């Protein structure tokens, strides 16, 4: 059965692996690991945005955003190219959730504000969607660096499932920002080889992936059949037996969401 591939999955990738999708009108939910604790990595970027888009009138988009040299610490494909001109908070978005820009998230976190630069104002903004289980505490570069087991910078399959759901199906967001939040997922440039390489063509997949070491890597996704039905996924994924530099292995998630896109089929 589903079980018995994912074990075969963490045995060839010598990984931990969690999936959750919810139920839907006519399937059970599919769980495997779907209680553990996994770091967010990049995943907490794309309800990060709700965040932002859910706090501000529509119009905050445009409030430019300056930040300089010692803001750029991790991985920020976009915001390295727009320190001297400044991003505006609609393009930091854009940035964090597509090209999973480290420096927007950061940026983000603090446009939220608060105590943690912003992470117990994004972890607030969880609880306030029923997810009583993930915490963020740390912000780039430093989330992706718990060791193996720690809560800090944790949610697990089946608690990031719930959020994306109420983001991009439910009603957490009023439809206009929920359309700029989906599109941003749907516009995503990193997701080719995760969740989007284990549903065929005809299913719409929009997705935010998130690696880190340990050999983390992560995606959530929402996903649709060619006739419109929706689910969403989330599979998590790290490898401690390799220790801090163990490589991520999206080929992983593709697995494993091919597995998923088997059964929904």
């Amino acid at each position: 059965d589903l079980a018995d591939r994912f074990a075969e999955l963490e045995r060839r990738y010598d990984a931990r692996l969690g999936v959750y999708v919810p139920a839907t009108g006519t399937t059970a939910a599919i769980e495997y690991r779907a209680d553990e604790r996994f770091a967010f990595c990049s995943t907490f970027k794309a309800p990060l945005v709700a965040a932002v888009l859910h706090q501000n009138p529509l119009t905050h988009l445009d409030k430019l955003i300056t930040y300089t040299s010692d803001d750029i610490r991790s991985i920020s494909p976009v915001a390295q190219q727009h320190v001297q001109t400044g991003m505006t908070i609609g393009q930091l978005c854009d940035a964090a959730i597509r090209y999973s820009d480290g420096t927007a998230a950061n940026l983000l976190l603090a446009d939220l504000g608060g105590p943690g630069g912003g992470t117990a104002a994004f972890t607030g903004y969880l609880r306030s969607l029923g997810d009583t289980v993930s915490r963020l505490d740390a912000e780039e570069p430093e989330l992706n660096r718990d060791p193996p087991g720690d809560e800090r910078d944790t949610t697990t399959p089946h608690a990031i499932a719930l959020v994306l759901q109420q983001l991009v199906l439910g009603n957490a967001l009023p439809p206009d920002k929920r359309a700029l939040l989906t599109d941003w997922m749907a516009r995503n440039t990193t997701g080719a080889k995760a969740i989007r390489a284990g549903f065929p063509a005809d299913w719409k997949v929009i997705d935010k992936t998130g690696t880190g070491d340990y050999g983390r890597a992560n995606d959530i996704a929402v996903v649709w059949s060619p006739t419109g039905v929706p689910y969403v996924v989330a599979v998590m994924s790290d490898r401690a037996g390799g220790g801090y530099d163990a490589e991520p292995r999206e080929a992983l998630l593709a697995e494993a969401a091919t597995c998923v896109a088997g059964v929904l089929a």
